[PDB]
C-alpha cells in the first residue's frame, strides 16, 4: 500500500547478510537451521525484489 518496498528491500537483505555470518561461525546442528531458514529469507528477498 505505501510501497516502502526498498528500504524493507535493503532491511531484508540485512537480515539474510545477517544469517549467513552467523551461518558461518554456528555449529553444525543449527547450521541446518541456518541454511534453511535462508532459503526462505531469500524468496522473501527475491519477491519483494520483484
Amino acid at each position: 500500500q505505501t510501497n516502502q518496498f526498498s528500504k524493507y528491500w535493503k532491511e531484508v537483505d540485512m537480515k539474510i547478510k545477517g544469517l549467513l555470518d552467523k551461518l558461518n561461525k554456528s555449529s553444525d546442528n543449527v547450521k541446518k537451521k541456518i541454511e534453511a531458514l535462508l532459503v526462505e529469507y531469500l524468496h522473501f528477498n527475491n519477491v519483494i525484489g520483484q
